[PDB]
């Protein structure tokens, strides 16, 4: 378009883009200011509207970036968190879930969105190693649900809670004074069931960090 | 043979792999839903209608996969455990122990197979500090018990106990405010065991790891 | 100067340097001491005697160190810190940071001032990292102080309070028996929070520790 | 000599280093055994005089050992070390520091004395780093019993207790509910000095751990 070169050449300008980035500071500070009573009833309103008129200058934003970028921007991943993180701030739980779009600073941010790229790219190597862990934990929630579940109900009656349990102890918080400890006193023998699988998933999770210190250092020995 | 033929293109043929590798998933499932006590009550006599079906399907499998390897079978690792998790399935504890069939798929799925046998791998070279660690414990274990054996029974009354205790100290779970800073209660110089014997074991452990890391990255820089 | 040339040649002399650590170390001794009730009462006055026998050294030292180098101390960070713990040292909380010229004996000495200087230069390639992390820590917290702030003031009230929550469940000190099991008892799908947010702040601590090592290997391999 | 060849090809040969070996085994499991009760009721005096008998056979080894090698025994850290558990086993704590004579086991056996060596090689490199630990405890140690010695003395009353809390601290166990929490109730603003320090003794840690890990991957890439 005659029009179109323009917004084109303002929507990827820096100016427009700066701008948007200190919209995205001056809302988090507001939202970090919304936590407090005092603030919100001496200036409650101030942010409200602050809040509103700044959520539709998100929302016109994501129009135009969608029109510069017809199909190019939902297949874009960082376009496409922004499409969604400014859809929830948009209906009339939502409310906590609105903070993401704090968010939006890594998507702006290049520097940024470079150190979380880098990030996601090391989850391919670990997707065999996450798959045995969660086989891991499926075999071990199972037996013991089975053997522990009558007897304490809170920690061991339920797949789910048996599933959180087994993760406290695979962090080491209270494995052995808050839990297997007092297993043992109706259960005697309850450290075969967990030293063992405390054993397995360090060694697992060792391999894991391991892992990816050798698929990032292949790049530099090359 | 004949037939002999058609039988090791089957038991070596992907379809008859995939299969008992969804007999494997819906017996996972089941296994799963087994805990619901709801569940069982609803539906458990078609689930332990299935777990018949399916235990029959497995052994009728294992028979023909020794017969077309008549000692392949007994010499191979993963088909070795195969025929050891079908025994204890087969059996009239145990009854906990039959979920480890579920490992079952980590024998079927090759990917997985490729993470296991790496993760066994690289044991040998721990062999060596492993035997330290564990003579280290056992003079430990017996230091403890003999000093703490008496005021602190529960803890350190048997070498068991204490490797229990030592292994807790370890793991840095409730170290200080659990077990040591109550036994300064009584034996005021308890740090001098103790605190020794953390620096010890993280000394240690920490090599540990980090041999794990020259082993794995020798293979890249040659 | 005549006399200029003189002091420059004790000021950057051994024996200068030598001397003030040995006063390092004789204050760091007498700061010890002090703690006792029992040998302030017994020898308070040549300690404290000794302590302003020491500052005035130090401080004459300062002025020696400035007069030598006039514009090359004000931007070097070592004698830079000289100057503000002399400063602090000097005036009629501000007690307890006294302890802090201390690490004088760090810069004093090169091989620790060595090993400061690499810990230093290893910050510069983390900042990216931090920078997520503090963001993601920002967003967080005002998502927990916003869901459990009310029925949990003391933990998640405020943001600074739920800033240090977060840190807590991060260093995995008591994050499951401590806070997200009491938190169930109110609110029972807590875990949807916590554990994704645990899982999150390991991961990226993790890839920091595997940056730190890659950054560290980069120079060997050249 | 005529005889001291013979006794230097036998000292040196494999079968006495062998049977030492199985000595200490036997004794191993003999200072096992004696923490039982029931077992020191029922063969107490076989023990004893077993381990009488043993003691003996030691002593006279270490003479023999001493007398082929007159000097070298006295400059070679493994026998030094026998000599001096030998020596302890030989008086008249003492008793339960006579289990060390276990780590005989770790000299005599080749492998465990190649693992042990490469342990203590790393240590040199860590020397720096420990210097800057030590005086970095010794700074925080006195900070924080100048500030919360008399409200809270039995754990920042002394500087040793500082020592320990600081070092528990470290350890990340029950830092914060355990310790920070209480004392924020009298002092509020303490974490300002916790959460740094937790902070600067993690940083360090890591790379007294990276540092490690250079070290050893050096003679590698080589
Ligand atoms: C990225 C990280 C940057 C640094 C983050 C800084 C965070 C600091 C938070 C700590 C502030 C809280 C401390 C405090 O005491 O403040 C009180 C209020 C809540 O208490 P309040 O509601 O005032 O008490 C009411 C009493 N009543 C019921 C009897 C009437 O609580 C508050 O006032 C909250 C104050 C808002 C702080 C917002 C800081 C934003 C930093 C900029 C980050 C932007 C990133 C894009
Ligand atoms: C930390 C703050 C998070 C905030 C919420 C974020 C929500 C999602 C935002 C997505 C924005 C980032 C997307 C992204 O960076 O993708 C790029 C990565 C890395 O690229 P890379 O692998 O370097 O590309 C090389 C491959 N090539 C040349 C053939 C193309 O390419 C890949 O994706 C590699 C494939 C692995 C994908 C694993 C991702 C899912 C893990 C977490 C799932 C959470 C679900 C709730
Ligand atoms: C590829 C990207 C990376 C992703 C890797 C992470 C995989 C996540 C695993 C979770 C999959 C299974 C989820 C699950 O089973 O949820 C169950 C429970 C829910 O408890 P629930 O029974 O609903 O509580 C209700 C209480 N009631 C009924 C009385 C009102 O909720 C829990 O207990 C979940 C606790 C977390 C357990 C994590 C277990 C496997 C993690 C493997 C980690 C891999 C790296 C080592
Ligand atoms: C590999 C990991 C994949 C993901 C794993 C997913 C795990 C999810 C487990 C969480 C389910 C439990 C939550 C829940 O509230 O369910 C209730 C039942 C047990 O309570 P229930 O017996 O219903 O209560 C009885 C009450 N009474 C005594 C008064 C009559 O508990 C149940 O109903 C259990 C539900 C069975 C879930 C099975 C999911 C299998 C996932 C597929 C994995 C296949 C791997 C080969
Ligand atoms: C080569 C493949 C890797 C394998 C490496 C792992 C080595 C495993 C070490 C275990 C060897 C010794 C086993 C043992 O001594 O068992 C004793 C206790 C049993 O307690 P017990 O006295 O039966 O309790 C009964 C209570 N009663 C009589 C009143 C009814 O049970 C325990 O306390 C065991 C606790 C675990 C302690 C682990 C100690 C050494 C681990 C070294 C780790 C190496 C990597 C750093
Ligand atoms: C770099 C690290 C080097 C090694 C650091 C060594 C630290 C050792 C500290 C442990 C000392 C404390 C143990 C102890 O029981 O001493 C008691 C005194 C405090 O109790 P006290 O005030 O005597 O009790 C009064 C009783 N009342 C109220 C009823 C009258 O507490 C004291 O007497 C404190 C003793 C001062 C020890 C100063 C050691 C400095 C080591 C040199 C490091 C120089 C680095 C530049
Ligand atoms: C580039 C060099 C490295 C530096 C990296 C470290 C970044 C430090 C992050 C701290 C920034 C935000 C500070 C902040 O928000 O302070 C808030 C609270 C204070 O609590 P406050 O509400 O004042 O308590 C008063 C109680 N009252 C009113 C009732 C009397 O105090 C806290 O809770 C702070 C707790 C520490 C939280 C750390 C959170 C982000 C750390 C990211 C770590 C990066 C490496 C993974
Ligand atoms: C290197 C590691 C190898 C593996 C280490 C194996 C450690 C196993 C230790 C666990 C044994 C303790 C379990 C147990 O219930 O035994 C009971 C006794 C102590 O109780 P007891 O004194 O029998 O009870 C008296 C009751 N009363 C007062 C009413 C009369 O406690 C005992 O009977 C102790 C049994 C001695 C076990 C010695 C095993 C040595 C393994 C070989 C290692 C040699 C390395 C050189
Ligand atoms: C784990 C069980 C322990 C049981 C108690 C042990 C008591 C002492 C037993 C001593 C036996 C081992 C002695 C030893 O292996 O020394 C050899 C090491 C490693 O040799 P390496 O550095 O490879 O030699 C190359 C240097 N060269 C070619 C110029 C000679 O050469 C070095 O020593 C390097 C220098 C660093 C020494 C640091 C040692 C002290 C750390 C722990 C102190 C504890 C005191 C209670
Ligand atoms: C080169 C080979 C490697 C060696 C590196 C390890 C360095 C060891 C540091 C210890 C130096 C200072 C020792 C010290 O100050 O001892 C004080 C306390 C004793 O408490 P105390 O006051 O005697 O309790 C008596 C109670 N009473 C009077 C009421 C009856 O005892 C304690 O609290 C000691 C607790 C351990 C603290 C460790 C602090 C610095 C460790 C730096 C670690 C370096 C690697 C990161
Ligand atoms: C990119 C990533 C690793 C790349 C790499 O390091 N080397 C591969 C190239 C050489 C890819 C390549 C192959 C992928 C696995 C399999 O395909 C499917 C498999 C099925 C299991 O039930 C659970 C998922 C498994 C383990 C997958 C994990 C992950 O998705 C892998 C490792
Ligand atoms: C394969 C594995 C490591 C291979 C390697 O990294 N380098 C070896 C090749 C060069 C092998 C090679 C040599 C093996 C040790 C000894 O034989 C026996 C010894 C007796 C002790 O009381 C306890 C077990 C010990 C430490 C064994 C451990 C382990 O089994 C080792 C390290
Ligand atoms: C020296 C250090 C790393 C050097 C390196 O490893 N490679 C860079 C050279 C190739 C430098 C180079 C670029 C720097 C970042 C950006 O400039 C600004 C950016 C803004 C964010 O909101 C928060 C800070 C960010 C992430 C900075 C962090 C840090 O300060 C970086 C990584
Ligand atoms: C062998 C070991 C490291 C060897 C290395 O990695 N590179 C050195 C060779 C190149 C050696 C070489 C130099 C040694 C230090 C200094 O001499 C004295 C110094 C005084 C302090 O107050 C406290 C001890 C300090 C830090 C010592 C530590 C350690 O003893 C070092 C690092
Ligand atoms: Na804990
Ligand atoms: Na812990």
């Amino acid at each position: 378009g005659s029009m179109y070169l323009r917004i084109t050449n303002i929507v990827e300008s820096s100016f427009f883009t700066k701008f948007i980035i200190y919209l995205i500071v001056l809302n988090g500070i507001t939202m970090g200011l919304e936590t407090s009573k005092t603030f919100m009833q001496s200036f409650g309103v101030y942010t409200t509207l602050f809040k509103q008129i700044v959520i539709t200058i998100f929302t016109i934003e994501i129009i135009l970036r969608i029109y510069v970028h017809r199909i190019s921007f939902f297949k874009d991943p960082w376009s496409l968190f922004d499409f969604f993180v400014v859809a929830i701030s948009l209906v009339p739980i939502l409310r906590v879930l609105r903070v993401l779009r704090l968010f939006r600073l890594v998507t702006a941010v290049p520097q940024m969105r470079k150190i979380v790229s880098a990030l996601i790219s090391v989850i391919p190597g670990m997707l065999s190693v996450i798959a045995l862990m969660t086989l891991f934990f499926y075999i071990f929630a199972i037996m013991a649900t089975q053997l522990f579940g009558e007897r304490f109900p809170e920690w061991f009656g339920t797949l789910g809670e048996s599933f959180y349990t087994l993760f406290q102890v695979m962090t080491q918080e209270s494995w052995s004074m808050g839990i297997v400890r007092p297993l043992m006193e109706v259960y005697p023998y309850a450290w075969v069931f967990f030293i063992p699988f405390i054993f397995v998933v360090t060694f697992v999770m060792i391999n894991l960090v391991v892992a990816i210190i050798v698929d990032a250092m292949a790049i530099l020995n090359q």
